């Protein structure tokens, strides 16, 4: 009982850390005795490795499962197979104008064109987005609340030391697996590479039980899921370097040092499970995998970083109008009804989703079409062509027409749909609507030089009888502009998009466009979507980055005040069993120092909550401080801090050594405590 | 005059930042008063920007410098080019049997071939060794004394907080360069590649006195002396990715975890603009550059691992040999002799490294040619050749005969050339005494594959007309192993090896070498060769690997004991000038606790001596501690630690937070103080 940590509470790293050399002390006493000592020791140094990689396993296992399922069933809102009813779109179809594969109005009236058959194709479309909607919302309300959203936002949290129970459990899992492909094939504006970090770390978590050295502590625990939010991201984008980056630099709070090793690890080895996931031999990395293997001139660096202002509105837009929105999803009727909110979501995104084609197809269809360029093969309304360019008709008009809805209707909707209770993620619909916005950006270029290829700004370069811009370059950068222009990501993200779409000559490009957005977002407010999330739901997170821009000490943020009571303090050796089962009742505090006398106040040490009552009633079923006697589980070494200190240097302790409190002493003199949760207030 | 630091002493990183906050708060309340302070402080956020720009940029400059100097230097021992005197011997054989380049002996006696020439031509090349040898290390001993060594552990002492003058001063830096050179050039078995970080750092510290943010600040210098760690390391080996992991795990040690990018960005600066110096268009990035595209197999993992066995061992030895030896250095008078030190070291290493053609190349040329495969053109020695394999002659036998006396010779020079006097690495030796053994394990292996095919163990892979095994694979291999035993890196190594040797197919091989080297050299000690030598020397560096043993607490490590006279300590109110001046000069403490009374012994705050010296001065050209009076230099917030309190945290505090000192309190009474010379006394 004594040393566990209650729900909701930020942990303190220090004593975790105190009690794992106390455990690596019992062990290494052990070691030279024997052989079997040494052989033990070293099984359980490599408890950590078996853990990681039980867990780059498990993500790539799983995230193949995932995008399996979430393919078949996105397909199968658009027809069945009758030939083999467990095969997809994709795969019936290239498994031989089609007989086989049969759209649904073909089925019920038999004939496969007329208004009937688009009017019964459209409602049966909106009928299984409902229905997915339904049962992932319901699913996750039922079994597992926890899975909604991409998750982000608290597993950083979790990092930094917070805890929820079982936000990494196994029914948390379960259900966020199976809800995750639900919801991504019920059409809703949503992805799901965010909610693989989630997935990851609920790995993490699972695994580390298997050995008692991470089960009991849990800062190894922190360390072992920072390195499953690598794993996470690696397997979402199949960028291991990337999602290692990721790791460090968004989700990961606390580094020894030694474990990007270990979270380097985790991400290949996910990377690996993922990629010998092609039963039917696939030739993409990922469902939104391209590469590019054309060059890129100095002009189009212009519109390199238009695109990254729109980055870092659109960036600064959406955080303003979700956050906006989440927050009337707590203070209004709204919030009591969420399996209402996803089905309206769901049903709205359907009926409108599909008569454009672009919004129809799935989100990571999208960004893979957005990120092909136009091949002599291709005819469809993207592609519509008939001079170093090629001449073009209505079917390009139309296809910027369609675009331009298409972008509306996501920006729109994400915005709605990020905060609904099912699992949902932000990185695929921001990709989504910033490669919309650079294939604009790239089709409106390539007509602007066909039109005006005479004109000495292109003249110089374009070359004739030769393709001059290629659009999906611009898609591909207008993606990583959005993503991070939301997310706030500079380096991490660049990376990310380097190994996700393979190519080193478009470095220049994104690196500008991700800056650009990224800076016209703080102009806005320094806040990325997972920080503004935490904020928020009100986390304790302490944020990296924050600045204590007030001069004051740690005098103003002791936080006994002229009106508030007295101090809570314990005596020496005055005191007894009524008198702290009296004050324990009448108050409600985590920890209580222990001091000399009520007229010296002269510090001794300090004592927790849980493991004082557990104490206490173990004692009645069976007081001194000094040397009943609890001077075991008395913590005799609290940090302090002098008043005088500076507020500056009390964060940084926080943050290096992961302090939940610190004591303040005068001269010798105790006057308060400051904790996680004075910092965080006083820091508003 | 006040918060200067003084020679050979260590920085505390909490006062640093402390001055930093001020200064940026300082720079913060007129940012918002007008647009051009707002102008003003984007130039000051810039200029970290600019030094680390400025930095790798003189890091490429200056290696290709030294490397075009060394290349000359080392090939004017052996000839002369009449056409052009400013042209080396690959320049001058490639511009057109060769009447351009002649050797000295053809220049003397008139003929070419004879006695008389290989005896002339042996005395010129041992008078041309002495005499670089000599230039260096009088240079070195006159103008700089501090540019001998490879000088990486000092700068990862200097990171760690140290302070040492002129170590990256102009002086320093100008006499590194002139000496490296001229050692390299010399002969002797030493590097260039390991001392480029040093010059790196010089770069980087002359580069930061441009900007008054960095030149006063300490804290901030020790984040662009690690930006530019990375950036040497980088020029180094054409490692951009390689060097900053190599500076994040080997030299950088505070790690404000935004530098990464600053780090990433000086060493991408200094490799393009050590790319750029190609003037005469040399095709290979470094001079010991080589590429591979054969495979490898999993047989060929026995002897990769016995190779790290290998690296492992000798790493084990050298540490052991050289440290002895240096040693030896110092408590003999071997040591009041340094210029005749490197005289007969140098001439001895002409004298018996002319005879053998492998000994007498240049080791950078010794590396190129032990990682190149035996081409069809190729008929010196080393590949003498007349079923999978090919025959071989008597050339086979004397080219092992040959290959072992060159690693015997390389050994047991490296050892007593490594602590000499003058500018001398150990990446290069390192890697030629690892490549060495891999080239005679890889032929061993070719041999026993053309002599024993039929055998099923070779059976099974080699194919009838092919190749089959690659003995500068096995080069490469040993040079990584030898290196990482040696220097005790694993990973940071490994990615310094992709990037110096391109080639994704020997991830395991590389892998498996270094690891088992480091595990074989720890079972004889857990030291690097930086770590031994900062040992050696006794530098003030607090490794972040090393583990406080003993199960003390912070009371055994105080030094205010028995045997001592009492603490040391300040009144309030109470003392006058002549009781200041007294206690400074009859003790020998840089600084004091200000405590309330002799029978209180409560605690107040801190003083330096410098600063209170300078006061004293001041006040007496132009004494209460409460509030003459030295209240505003008083430090109010001394970090405390109670005695209880466990040696892990106060370790982990003054690893984190960058402590110098820390005061120790029991129950509101000052005891003792903690500096980082008793945690590290106390910790041997
Ligand atoms: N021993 C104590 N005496 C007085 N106030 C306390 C004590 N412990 C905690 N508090 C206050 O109660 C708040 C909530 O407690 P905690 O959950 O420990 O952060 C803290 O932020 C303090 O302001
Ligand atoms: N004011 C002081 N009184 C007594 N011992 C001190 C004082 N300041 C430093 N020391 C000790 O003197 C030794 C050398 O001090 P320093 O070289 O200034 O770190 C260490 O053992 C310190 O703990």
């Amino acid at each position: 009982g004594v040393g566990t940590y209650d729900d909701f509470h930020t942990i303190d790293w220090v004593r975790e850390k105190c009690k794992d050399r106390e455990r690596h002390r019992r062990i290494n006493s052990k070691k030279k005795e024997s052989a079997w000592e040494m052989t033990k020791s070293l099984y359980d140094a490599w408890s950590g490795w078996l853990v990681v990689t039980l867990t780059g396993l498990a993500s790539g296992a799983l995230a193949g499962l995932i995008d399996i399922a979430a393919d078949w069933m996105t397909d199968l809102k658009e027809g069945i197979c009758l030939s083999a009813l467990w095969y997809n779109h994709e795969q019936c179809c290239w498994g031989s104008k089609c007989p086989q594969w049969k759209t649904w109005a073909e089925l019920i009236i038999g004939q496969a064109e007329g208004p009937g058959s688009y009017i019964m194709n459209y409602i049966m479309y909106i009928f299984w987005a409902l229905s997915f909607a339904f049962l992932a919302v319901s699913l996750v309300k039922v079994f597992a609340p926890y899975a909604c959203g991409s998750g982000i936002p608290e597993i950083k949290t979790i990092l930094s030391g917070f805890i929820i129970r079982g936000y990494l459990g196994k029914w948390t899992l379960m259900i966020k697996t199976i809800t995750l492909v639900l919801a991504v094939a019920s059409g809703l504006s949503l992805g799901k590479e965010g909610p693989l970090v989630h997935v990851a770390c609920c790995c993490g978590n699972i695994f580390s039980y298997l050995f008692p050295k991470y089960s009991t502590n849990e800062a190894k625990k922190r360390e072992v899921l920072s390195a499953a939010s690598a794993a996470g991201v690696s397997v979402a984008f199949g960028a291991p370097i990337g999602g290692v980056l990721f790791s460090l630099e968004e989700v990961s709070y606390y580094f020894p040092l030694k474990t990007l090793w270990r979270s380097f690890f985790a991400a290949l080895v996910a990377a690996f499970v993922l990629r010998s996931i092609n039963p039917f031999g696939n030739s993409r990395l990922v469902l939104f995998y391209v590469e590019y293997h054309t060059p890129w001139y100095l002009f189009e660096l212009f519109p390199f970083i238009l695109l990254g202002v729109f980055g870092g509105l659109w960036g600064a837009f959406f955080i303003r109008a979700n956050i906006a929105w989440c927050r009337r999803r707590k203070s209004t009727k709204f919030g009591k009804y969420p399996v209402l909110e996803v089905i309206i979501v769901a049903a709205i995104t359907a009926v409108i989703a599909f008569p454009n084609p672009y919004t129809r197809l799935n989100t990571s269809e999208l960004i893979k079409e957005l990120f092909t360029d136009c091949g002599p093969l291709e005819s469809s309304s993207l592609c519509d062509y008939r001079i170093p360019d090629r001449p073009a008709g209505v079917g390009v008009y139309s296809a910027i027409w369609q675009l331009c809805l298409a972008l509306i209707f996501k920006i729109i909707m994400t915005v709605f749909t990020f905060g609904i209770k099912v699992p949902s993620g932000l990185f695929i619909p921001s990709m989504a609507i910033g490669a919309i916005a650079g294939r604009i950006v790239g089709i409106a270029v390539e007509q602007l030089a066909y039109y005006h290829h005479d004109w000495f700004i292109f003249k110089e370069w374009c070359e004739v009888g030769a393709d001059c811009i290629t659009p999906g370059l611009y898609a591909m950068v207008g993606a990583a502009a959005c993503l991070g222009g939301v997310t706030r990501m500079t380096v991490s993200l660049v990376v990310i998009v380097f190994e996700l779409t393979g190519g080193l000559e478009y470095i220049v490009p994104l690196m500008a466009a991700v800056m650009t957005s990224k800076w016209v977002g703080d102009a806005f407010g320094r806040e990325g979507i997972y920080e503004a999330h935490i904020r928020l739901n009100g986390y304790p997170f302490l944020d990296a980055k924050e600045e204590f821009t007030h001069t004051t000490l740690a005098a103003d943020v002791m936080r006994p005040r002229r009106s508030d009571p007295p101090l809570a303090v314990l005596t020496q050796d005055n005191m007894t069993v009524d008198d702290i089962e009296n004050m324990i009742n009448e108050t409600s505090y985590n920890g209580f120092p222990v001091i000399m006398s009520k007229e010296s106040q002269r510090l001794v040490g300090f004592a927790l909550r849980r493991d004082l009552t557990i104490a206490i009633e173990s004692a009645r079923k069976k007081v001194c401080f000094a040397q009943l006697k609890l001077r075991s589980i008395l913590d005799m070494s609290p940090f302090t801090v002098t008043d005088h200190t500076p507020m500056e240097i009390v964060v940084d302790i926080f943050r290096k050594l992961g302090l939940r409190q610190c004591l303040v002493t005068h001269n010798g003199r105790l006057l308060g405590i400051i904790t996680k949760k004075d910092i965080l207030r006083h820091m508003a």
